[PDB]
This record gives structure tokens, sequence and C-alpha cells, in this order.
């Protein structure tokens, strides 16, 4: 095997590292898996088609213009280059390998297209018609954005978009199913919470943070319980950045935040189907948890979960690690398919008031043909008055001891409007058995004399009742 010749591939640290500290993606390539047959596409503000990084792979047929109303995803050109993110993210994915330009994509042998988005009002049909595209032809859809990451938004994909992601999972490529990944969001200054945020947070998302070069939380993330594994991407002045392509022909060395991380799980992701093209959506999470890496990754919350696996709600179960997903890939067994558990907690609606615990011993649907024995997602669907949303911070604990952060005090969120059936979703206890007495936890972190009422818990359980590995 022969490494990328491009020029600034050496500059490409998170592919090209020899210190271990890198996605491991060489080790992909090596083995043979670069892209090829793959389909891509970035949800943004437009992608240059004719870059001359980006033109050798580029696919209108995984392309579209719903900002405009037309198939061409070309960005708006200004001033301030504002709509040059989709061409970062394009570049990142399926950048054209050893032409002399710029550097590589992970999968630089995977066809890449943009939907132009963002680059207008963004509504319920915008993001339904982008999800949608032509789900039979792109196998993979990258989005690095969602609700404004301000620390105080509660916001989701609305009815439209929530359709468009169950049609993509079910019917999409082939009913194998759209696989989704997800940016965890940038508002870690803004201390928010990323649960808050319903793309990230759904189930059918594959969603994604970020690692520093020297293998810290940067300044930009957002922890939550959501979120499954972590891409490296910037930090401070002294750490490297992503390289990649720029608008108007160009090259950057400056591509930052979470927002970068995503596009180069997609690019991995992309590795991984060519090694098996029979993966569902669910498969393509189970290889996600089974395979990324906490090692170097410096978080003061790494756990133990139930079946030995370490998580972290800032980097999920940690490095995405390509060699291994494409080796693990091959071989893989499908998954049985998708059971869902539901579970209505509460007898009688429960104050809140400074603190509140919910204790309920389930059986997880035993007897039923919704019988799980190894979960997959769990939700907690909250529905709550609170005077001060923020104030509030709220945990599930499983039957194995696994302490999911559902919400963190988010300062900023002075919101009087509480919960409403949302479903706060935990990857952390993936793969256990979900029998037994779970936990719910609801604290006013403020001295504050808050107060409101709980009105409804369900817990919703997703998962099988075959298959499970020996714990790790
Ligand atoms: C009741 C009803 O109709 N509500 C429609 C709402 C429409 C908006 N949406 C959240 C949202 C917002 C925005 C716009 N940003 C947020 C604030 N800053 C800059 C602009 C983008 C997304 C989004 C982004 C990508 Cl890349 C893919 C998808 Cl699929 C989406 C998502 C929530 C629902
Ligand atoms: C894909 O997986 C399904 C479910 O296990 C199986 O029935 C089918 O034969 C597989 N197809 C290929 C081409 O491997
Ligand atoms: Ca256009
Ligand atoms: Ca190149
Ligand atoms: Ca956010
Ligand atoms: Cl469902
Ligand atoms: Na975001
Ligand atoms: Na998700
Ligand atoms: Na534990
Ligand atoms: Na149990």
């Amino acid at each position: 095997y022969q490494e990328p010749t491009d020029p600034k591939f050496p500059q490409q640290w998170y592919l090209s590292g020899v210190t271990q500290r890198d996605l491991n993606v060489k080790a992909a390539w090596a083995q043979g898996y670069t892209g090829h047959g793959i389909v891509v596409s970035i949800l943004d503000d437009g992608i240059e088609k004719n870059h001359p990084d980006l033109a050798g792979n580029y696919d209108p047929g995984a392309s579209f213009d719903v900002n405009d109303q037309d198939p061409d995803p070309q960005p708006r050109y200004t001033q301030m280059n504002d709509n040059r993110h989709g061409t970062r993210c394009a570049g990142e994915v399926a950048a054209v390998a050893n032409n002399g330009v710029c550097g590589v994509g992970v999968a630089y042998n995977a066809r890449i297209g943009g939907v132009r988005m963002l680059d207008g009002e963004v509504t319920d049909a915008v993001e339904a018609r982008s999800l949608g595209l032509n789900p039979n032809h792109i196998h993979i859809y990258s989005a690095s954005w969602g609700p404004e990451d301000d620390g105080k938004t509660v916001d989701g994909p609305a009815r439209l978009a929530e359709e468009a992601f169950f049609r993509g999972v079910s019917q999409g490529r082939g009913g194998l199913g759209s696989i989704f990944v997800w940016a965890s969001g940038n508002g870690g200054r803004e201390h928010d919470s990323c649960n808050c945020d319903g793309y990230t947070n759904s189930i059918y998302t594959l969603s994604i943070s970020s690692a520093t070069q020297f293998g810290n939380v940067p300044w930009y993330s957002e922890a939550c319980s959501s979120t499954l594994a972590t891409t490296y991407s910037s930090g401070n002045q002294n750490e490297k950045q992503i390289v990649t392509t720029d608008l108007r022909q160009k090259c950057t060395e400056s591509h930052t935040g979470t927002s970068a991380s995503a596009p180069l799980a997609a690019g991995i992701i992309a590795l991984t189907l060519e090694a098996n093209k029979n993966l569902t959506w669910r498969d393509m999470q189970h290889l996600v948890v089974q395979t990324s890496k906490p090692a170097h990754l410096n978080a003061n919350d790494w756990a133990t979960n139930g079946v030995g696996r370490k998580v972290s709600h800032s980097y999920g179960y940690g490095l995405l690690d390509a060699g291994a997903m494409v080796a693990l890939a091959q071989n893989w067994t499908t998954v049985a398919p998708q059971r869902k558990c539901i579970i209505d907690i509460l007898t009688e609606p429960k104050d809140i008031g400074k603190r509140l615990e919910v204790r309920k011993t389930v059986t997880a649907c035993l007897g039923e043909p919704n019988h799980i024995t190894r979960l997959e997602h769990a939700q907690a669907r909250l529905t709550l008055s609170y005077n001060r949303r923020g104030d509030l911070a709220i945990h599930l604990v499983s039957p194995m001891g696994t302490r999911s952060t559902l919400l963190a005090a988010r300062p900023h969120d002075y919101s009087a409007d509480g919960f409403n059936d949302w479903a706060f979703m935990t990857t952390h206890s993936w793969d256990e058995d979900p029998s037994g007495e779970w936990v719910l936890e609801i604290e006013n972190t403020s001295e504050a004399n808050n107060y409101g009422t709980l009105t409804k818990f369900t817990l919703v359980l997703y998962g099988t009742a075959s298959g499970s590995l020996v714990p790790r």
C-alpha cells in the first residue's frame, strides 16, 4: 500500500499520524477500503462541485439545492466567504487523493455531494426534503448543525423531518436504512447540553463529538448521553486543526469545531460500508460501540457500564477506529429486528421541588414480542413543568448501575416552558440487560426555591433478545 502523495496529507495529522493519536485510517486503506461505491451527502450551505479536489468524486445524484429549489448545490459566493462550510466538510469525507492538490478525504474514492439547505430559511419542509434526498442512492448523510447552540434552546425535528428520519432508516438504502451522521454541537462555551438538540439526541442519528490533538475536551464540546463516539478536531492555538478543501478552489488548515468531526466520522462509516454493504443503520451503531477507543482521551467522567465498556458524556465510547471498524464489519452478523418496550412509569404526578427520585423495577416486556434482554438506545420521555428549566439536572440509572446524565444544568436556560414529552436518550447502557430497577433523578442545582411537577415519565427501551457478547 502506498500512502497518499498529496501536498497537505502530512498536515492531516488525524489521518497521517505515526504517534497513535489518529483515526487509524491508513490501516483501513491498506486493507483495500477507500470508499469505492459509497455515496455521501453533506447537508450544509452548498458544495463547490468544481473544486479541483472534489470534482473527480462529485456526484450530482447526491446533491440538491433546497434553498433555491434546483439540482445545483453550488454555494453563494460572498465577500465574507460565508457559504464555505459544506465544501470544507465534503473534502473531509472525499477529497481526491494522489492528485497534487490539498490533502485527501477519509474515503477518497467515495462519491460526494451536498444539499444546499442552510443558506435560507430552514423550515421543517426544507429539513425533510434534505434528509430524504435520493434515499436509494445516497448511503450516508452528514449534518454538522442543528438548533441554535446558545445553551437555552430545546428543539428538534418537527413532523416532516421526523417522518424523514423514520422513512430513511426504514425504507432507505434498500431497506437497510439511511445512515445519518450528526455533530453533537458547538455550544460548550454556553454550557449547552446536547440532549436538548433533538437531531443529535435521536436514535436515528449516529452522533459524534470532538477531541483536541492533545486528547482533551475542546472548549466548544457539549456533553450528553446521546453521543456515540468521537473524532479529532480543533482545540487551542498550539493544537492543529482540520485540513481540507475550501471555497474558491483553495485549501484550508483551519477547519474547526464539532461540525468538522461529523464529516470525518461519515468518511469512516463510508469505509466501513464498503467493507460490508449489507450493514443496517443499527449494525453501524453497534460497530461504533464495539470498536471505538477511549485510550488517551482525557475526561473526568469515564465510567465503566454494565458490559464493561468505558463511556463518557464528552466522547461516547471513544475515538473512532477505522481499521477496527472495517475489520469487524466484514463478517458482521446482522442484528435481530429492533424491539421497542414502552413502560409508563408514574402512577401519579410528582412534585419536583428541590429534588425528586423515581424508582421503578421493570421486566422489559417479559413474555412479549418486544421483550428486550439486550439494550440499544434507552429514552426517558419526560413531561414536566418547572419555573427555570436550566436549573434542572436529570440523571437516569440503569439496573446495571450505569448513571446517564440526561440533562446537565444550563445556566442560560431561563425558560419556564419545561419539557413536553422530551425523549432524553442515552447510549451508555448499550448491550445491558434492562430488566430490574431504573432510577430517575431530577435535581434543582440552584439555591433558588424553584418549583414544578413531573407529570409523565415513559421509559422506552430499544433492543433485541439475542446475540450478546461476553462483557469486555
Ligand atoms: C443481508 O442481510 C440479510 C439479513 O441477515 C440477509 O437475509 C441477506 O441475505 C443479506 N444479503 C447479502 C447480499 O449478504
Ligand atoms: Ca442552485
Ligand atoms: Ca487531493
Ligand atoms: Ca447544542
Ligand atoms: Cl419508534
Ligand atoms: Na449544533
Ligand atoms: Na443520535
Ligand atoms: Na459501572
Ligand atoms: Na436486571
